[PDB]
């Protein structure tokens, strides 16, 4: 695909460099989606086929857990619903696959279909994806059998499996180059394979982000890139300090990064930001709460899977409590509990709680994020529609247009998005 090159990039395998200038706003490139799945919660939310989002979605009437468009979508989509369709209805409520399970599915059912390069592969073929087999501990490893094992159980029907387990290797690929799709407010919609899109390096500090309209995958620049520059994109949230963002990449991608900033660890201060209060916090006092910071992550990580709402605000209450002695209001570790208490106001349907939390939270955001970052044009968007929704109309302006000016470049002018909530400025 024009303007850009597959390089070898010293250190980082391969990777995609410019060989023309792109602006902050331009798109490098689209790629259509080789492999992709709805996810099971958004089912009749969005059209199982071109995830158009839409009221008057047409049922399956042979599994009625499939919605679309037309009868055009639906027929189209049958290719690769055919692989989930009849075992729903047959396995009843046993069936249970993973996404990772469907998706992987979905790739194995395209290799028979279109064995030949897809025009999502001009740069990046599926066969050639990194998988890092390697580097597996048995844990690892055990969690990719459980996954062929739910394979081999769910879609047996219509797929014949390959050479071994070498479902290890395409596994581990799915894991290494497999995409989520994110809506406006970066809520999950689904789970694709973009090859193209996966030739990209990561950076923590990108000059390019990754958007979706529908099942097509957008990489527009953040930054300026010119000829000979390698075009990276970020793959982890961005908020956490170096040890943080390298303790995941070494996890899920087994490498570490060496950007600019890994290396300078200049916005590490600021993003674990300590209380100037009378008598400074000790070194080891310091080190104490990042621990217990990290621990209660996971915890609420658990904790939300198996607690009442009002115990998981309960649990983002008491650890702010404990931490805002050491650490102040603006430190990542805090707007993260902040971050998950507005979430669960927001399932709640708690629309004041949800809005005090947007509020405390927006500004220290803003900052500790990169220039055009989707997690604050998101966070703008939540507070507008909260704002509107109580029926404050000038802030609620004032956000919704913060948050269509960031996204005006990620996403780009003319986006689907843009165009609904330039409407909920236009109506209330
Ligand atoms: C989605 S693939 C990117 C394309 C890959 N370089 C290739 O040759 O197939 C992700 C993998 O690329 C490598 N990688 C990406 N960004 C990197 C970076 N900044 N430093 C080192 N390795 C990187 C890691 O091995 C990682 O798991
Ligand atoms: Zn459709
Ligand atoms: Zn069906
Ligand atoms: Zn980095």
């Amino acid at each position: 695909l024009g303007g850009l090159e597959r390089f070898c990039s010293p250190g980082k395998g391969r990777g995609l460099r410019a060989l023309q200038p792109f602006q902050v706003g331009d798109l490098l490139f689209s790629c259509p989606a080789y492999a992709y799945v709805l996810t099971v919660n958004e089912r009749g939310n969005h059209c199982e086929y071109c995830f158009t989002r839409k009221e008057g979605l047409s049922k399956c009437g042979r599994c009625k857990q499939a919605f679309y468009c037309n009868v055009e979508c639906q027929k189209e989509d049958w290719p690769m619903h055919k692989l989930e369709c009849s075992p729903m209805v047959v396995f009843g409520e046993n069936w249970n696959p993973s996404e990772t399970v469907r998706l992987t599915a979905r790739i194995l059912a395209k290799q028979k279909i279109h064995p030949e390069r897809t025009p999502s592969e001009k740069l990046l073929a599926v066969k050639e994806f990194e998988s890092h087999l390697d580097k597996l501990d048995n844990e690892k490893k055990d969690l990719i059998q459980s996954d062929i094992a739910a394979l081999h159980h769910f879609y047996s029907k219509h797929l014949e499996f390959p050479d071994n387990d070498s479902l290890v290797v395409l596994f581990a690929q799915v894991n290494c180059n497999g995409f989520t799709i994110e809506d406006e407010e970066l809520s999950h919609l689904g789970s694709a394979i973009f090859p193209d899109v996966a030739l990209m390096n990561h950076s923590c500090c990108p000059n390019v982000i990754v958007t979706y309209k529908g099942t097509l995958a957008e990489v527009r620049a953040v930054q300026e890139i010119k000829p000979g520059e390698e075009v990276f994109t970020s793959y982890i949230d961005l908020l956490y300090p170096t040890e943080d963002r390298n303790d995941r990449l070494r996890d899920s991608y087994f490498f570490t990064c060496e950007c600019q900033e890994c290396t300078t660890k200049d916005k590490d201060k600021a993003k674990v930001e300590i209380r100037k209060l009378s008598d400074p916090p000790k070194a080891e006092a310091i080190r104490d709460m990042v621990r217990y910071a990290r621990n209660v992550i996971e915890e609420f990580r658990r904790a939300k899977h198996y607690k009442s709402p009002s115990e998981l605000l309960e649990i983002c209450e008491l650890s702010q409590e404990k931490m805002s002695s050491v650490f102040e209001d603006s430190n990542v570790y805090m707007l993260h509990m902040m971050y998950q208490a507005m979430g669960v106001c927001l399932y709640m349907q708690d629309w004041e709680g949800a809005l005090q939390y947007g509020q405390k939270i927006i500004k220290p955001y803003s900052k500790h994020y990169p220039l055009y970052s989707l997690n604050v044009a998101s966070m703008w968007l939540k507070l507008g529609r909260l704002y509107m929704g109580l029926e404050h109309k000038a802030a609620g302006e004032k956000a919704l247009k913060k948050a269509i000016a960031i996204m005006e470049v990620a996403h780009g002018k003319d986006h689907p998005y843009i165009s609904e909530i330039k409407q909920e400025i236009e109506s209330h």
